[PDB]
């Protein structure tokens, strides 16, 4: 259930630690189960990682080894690295499972959790309108009569609005019977009622605010935001 | 270029304001261009919105009208609603453009910007592994020989790794010539080199850490995170 290869983590985690020592022009380590024991190297990896200067104690002594690791554990704790169950004794007395654990937790912190930090940074280059438009388009990708590219004229014919509710709630009505209703005005009241009565959505709009040469962008946007607030919300980002 | 229908915003923004008075069991307004003039109603909408008690001044007087609007502008400013160019004189002297603007800015704050707040709340039910897996799968959707469902055994044959680089950089090599290379071990070194030499990616992995009955999840995860860090990052959320 794990396929936790301790022999493989020994190598790749050493390659990872060495690739960072490389980035900071620092000596490489060769054995992960004993080269992290005195605490000096953990402090150096933490220097390139953090930016701080981490004075290291002398020691040939266990005592210094332990000071050196406690300081690295405090630096790590300030950086919010998971450390549950990893003490300095464990690193100084060479517990290979917890030494691999510590290195995994530093890798998760500074590399694996960047996936999520880059996504959040991606949200930030983005506004709500664009997230909403992507949600409408993904929701309506299997409805060929619909092609949404704006919050104005893509909605006059009444299809996009019905397709969007339909894509989330196929249970509420039949796609083709909206498609053969030639009246746009009638596709619209249909969707507004399904949205008011099946979904609880207040009718901000009248068919003439949508079915018109110059529909109002803000009112449609606002209305479609109401649908988004109560339907599933899978969107694309970055 | 706008298709800014002031006649439509007058109605839908009144429907929006009334729908909130409804949610807080408050009186409806009927004319948006004069019913917001003394400041009392803006304070009531702000009560349901904010949770606060917004004492309102008496006044039949412009003076009180203005106090009433200044207090609502301060409440709004504390809530980070855009107010550039909207003063209380504008609301009290009935400037329909700025009254519509104020109401649009409150709607954007408390409704339209929930799209982006719900996405960020969605990231929070999610970890990096799952965002990465979705990115691999979306990146490799047009590569039929590839089907990624884990960070272990879906990568042993060497295809998924090559497909993922290929989907972002079709320029670097030829898909079919990786597909006809029967040696998995050889598809892997191929990808690691393309990643090391065309992409700058450090070879954390050896073909035997991947091409093996029990590949190590963490090492692959870590390695694939390196690719994600330098390739385009479109993912699916919520």
């Amino acid at each position: 259930d794990s396929y936790e290869r301790e022999d493989v983590q020994k190598k790749t985690f050493t390659k990872w630690v060495n690739a960072q020592f490389s980035k900071f022009g620092k000596q490489h380590i060769e054995n992960l189960f004993s080269d992290l024991q005195d605490g000096r190297r953990l402090l150096d990896l933490l220097e390139g990682l953090t930016g701080q200067k981490l004075p290291k104690e002398k020691g040939s002594t266990r005592v210094h080894a332990l000071n050196n690791v406690n300081k690295a554990l405090r630096v790590l704790q300030n950086n919010n690295v998971d450390l549950v169950n990893i003490g300095s004794t464990d690193i100084v007395d060479g517990n290979h499972k917890l030494t691999l654990g510590l290195i995994w937790n530093i890798i998760l912190h500074w590399q694996v959790k960047n996936v999520m930090k880059n996504i959040m940074a991606g949200l930030q280059q983005t506004n709500s309108e664009k997230i909403l438009l992507s949600w409408v388009r993904q929701s309506t990708r299997n409805y060929p009569q619909v092609n949404v590219i704006n919050f104005t004229t893509s909605w006059s014919d009444g299809l996009a609005l019905n397709a969007l509710i339909h894509s989330h709630r196929p249970d509420l009505f039949d796609w083709n019977s909206v498609v053969s209703q030639q009246s746009a005005t009638q596709r619209l009241e249909h969707a507004f009622n399904i949205a008011r009565y099946q979904l609880g959505i207040e009718k901000l709009l009248d068919p003439e605010d949508v079915d018109t040469t110059y529909p109002d962008k803000k009112s449609i946007l606002m209305y479609i935001t109401s649908l988004f607030q109560v339907l599933p919300q899978q969107v694309s980002i970055e």
